[PDB]
């Protein structure tokens, strides 16, 4: 059913620096995630090009925005590559132990949290604004799996059973409570307007 990981020492320190470092300029979660889906789908694209049927589970290449005020959550779903079970918990496929180390060099030599993205670790950038993250993945080579944590050093996998996703990744994002400005639609359009005007897929902002 439900396996428990440990996270690796450099990753649980990454998560603890961008959970607890004072750091106003959050809204930079959404543009990294937006370009973790660009790369999945610059992906998905590549390979389809020699092989088209890996478009039978879905030939159309976008990114949905989904804010929900009930749950308070913000989902970034994309039809991008998606992640094999050993990817999901292999970091999400980034590598996160020598980015994290590079990464934390370049903060004690003048670089900003914001920078997160220059060094393939920008997904954990999540959790400036979210007490959970869970993500949805599909990739053709494989079964639909959840992938969750709350922080704390550990995170779960197990098979999905929600409704099936043709192919790709849905970040769930469950908002801190102070943090629920990112559901606004008018804050969510400056902000894909500010940091991720100009992308190579189409981006659909959801209303409610
Ligand atoms: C490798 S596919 C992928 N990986 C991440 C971290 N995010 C998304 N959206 N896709």
């Amino acid at each position: 059913e439900v396996e428990t990981f440990a996270f690796q020492a450099e990753i649980a320190q990454l998560m603890s620096l961008i959970i607890n470092t004072f750091y106003s300029n959050k809204e930079i979660f959404l543009r990294e995630l937006i370009s973790n889906s660009s790369d999945a789908l610059d992906k998905i694209r590549y390979e389809s090009l020699t092989d088209p049927s890996k478009l039978d589970s879905g030939k159309e290449l976008h990114i949905n925005l989904i804010p929900n005020k009930q749950d308070r959550t913000l989902t970034i779903v994309d039809t991008g590559i998606g992640m094999t079970k050993a990817d999901l918990i292999n970091n999400l496929g980034t590598i996160a132990k020598s980015g994290t180390k590079a990464f934390m060099e370049a903060l004690q030599a003048g670089a900003d949290i914001s920078m997160i993205g220059q060094f393939g670790v920008g997904f954990y950038s999540a959790y400036l604004v979210a007490e959970k993250v869970t993500v949805i993945t599909k990739h053709n080579d494989d079964e639909q799996y959840a992938w969750e944590s709350s922080a704390g050093g550990s995170f779960t996998v197990r098979t999905d059973t929600g409704e099936p996703m043709g192919r790709g990744t849905k970040v769930i994002l469950h908002l801190k409570e102070d943090q629920t400005e990112y559901l606004e639609e008018r804050r969510i359009k400056e902000i894909v307007k500010k940091h991720s005007q100009f992308i190579g897929y189409p981006i659909t902002l959801f209303v409610e």
